[PDB]
């Protein structure tokens, strides 16, 4: 696949559409998320594209290299660690990310996995407790969707 | 992947959970769908895993080999053609299908694509009209979901 899309939904007001495109040797992530509280929100690819129990069944962060959680610019990060998205005063977050670890094909493919937007800011693995090294203390999953092949 | 899952949702009361498991050179499809009218309902893999416009944005049947529509046992069929599921008097359809053309990996992978349950029976390409060889005359899309990787 060269293009993918994800519609985020949850039990609250948070909604959004995220587009993925393979450009050259990298992946470009764009889109927008609405209904968020102003501020930073963790934004990650979780391992499973299973929404049988809402976003809970998406599992932990996608992590084929078995590393600890970090920010997108770190060497020590999960493949799914895309950092934070920032919502304005109106609750809108514009997504504009380029990432060197995710892919749309092969071992690092995120097709069929779940994009999640979280309640709190991701501390990028620097919070100092065990939880920071797993999830960045980003908290609950406000909305999520399975990443599918797009035209 | 060797296992996948799909949660079917729509604008009406139809919902369901479908599981997929690679076994030998086949995929075993199991699960249940509820809220259906009694009788047969077309059941297909559509090409795109795009839910931006509900089930409509899923596109046509998955058809990488450019064939006409058929039933699952026909040589001339779409890869996505899984025939019909049957709902009982209480609106419950039990899914139990073994298919050799769909796959969870490689060229015919259905991960990231959409499963759709239709309003009418699939005529399996033997309807006598032109629509029969395209969609089986299965009509409306009652519910759909993107096929994701499962644990
Ligand atoms: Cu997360
Ligand atoms: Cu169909
Ligand atoms: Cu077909
Ligand atoms: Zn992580």
């Amino acid at each position: 696949a060269t293009s993918a899309v994800c519609v985020l939904s949850g039990d609250g007001p948070v909604q959004g559409t995220i587009h993925f495109e393979a450009s050259g040797d990298t992946v470009v992530v764009t889109g927008s998320i609405t209904g968020l509280t102003e501020g930073d929100h963790g934004f990650h690819v979780h391992q499973f594209g299973d929404n049988t129990q809402g976003c809970t069944s998406a599992g932990p962060h996608f992590n084929p290299l078995s590393k600890k959680h970090g920010g997108p610019s770190d060497d020590e990060r999960h493949v799914g660690d895309l950092g934070n998205v920032t919502a304005d005063k109106n609750g809108v977050a514009i997504v504009d990310i380029v990432d060197p670890l995710i892919s749309l094909s092969g071992e690092y493919s995120i097709i069929g996995r779940t994009m999640v937007v979280h309640e709190k800011p991701d501390d990028l693995g620097r919070g100092g407790n065990e939880e920071s090294t797993s999830t960045g203390n980003a908290g609950s999953r406000l909305a999520c969707g399975v990443i599918g092949i797009a035209s």
